[PDB]
């Protein structure tokens, strides 16, 4: 099974870096990404593809001790989100 | 105004932190992000919208040289796509 990680993270550079680096450094591949600015805000939403997994509950409270993650949700996005949007842009 | 960057890129860990890092070691914000795995092989799709910069010829061919980057395109992308998907996910 797959589930959906949501950040809202601060939209400044090198930030996206520092959230795929605990992905990367565990081998936990990461299936889809979606990033989006937040209108009128220097935030931006971050939506991760992620099997679900015994480690990804060590993994939220890295994500959230982060300095620029403000906030992390696991299960509040129907995972076909990625299969929705795979229909318009392959 | 922006440009999107179409990567193809292998699905495995650790690749989207290699491409973001290279954003990020030259202080350079990463506005829109979509990676979808490309069916029935090990390759995936990597959408970055970025602004428009002197810096991004020569970012593009670094990208390039990335072992697990086998292509990189530019401005050969639906223009309006992070708009059509902020339409639905925001
Ligand atoms: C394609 C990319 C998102 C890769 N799966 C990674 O985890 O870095
Ligand atoms: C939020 C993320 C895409 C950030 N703007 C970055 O460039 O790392």
């Amino acid at each position: 099974d797959n589930v959906i990680l949501e950040l809202t993270v601060r939209n400044h550079p090198g930030v996206m870096t520092h959230v795929c680096g605990l992905f990367a450094r565990r081998a936990f591949n990461v299936e889809g990404i979606l990033c989006l600015p937040i209108q009128d805000s220097d935030k931006s939403h971050i939506w991760l593809l992620v099997n679900d997994d015994q480690r990804l509950e060590q993994m939220i409270s890295q994500i959230d001790k982060l300095e620029d993650v403000v906030k992390v949700q696991r299960n509040q996005s129907d995972p076909t989100m990625f299969n929705k949007i795979a229909v318009f842009f392959q």
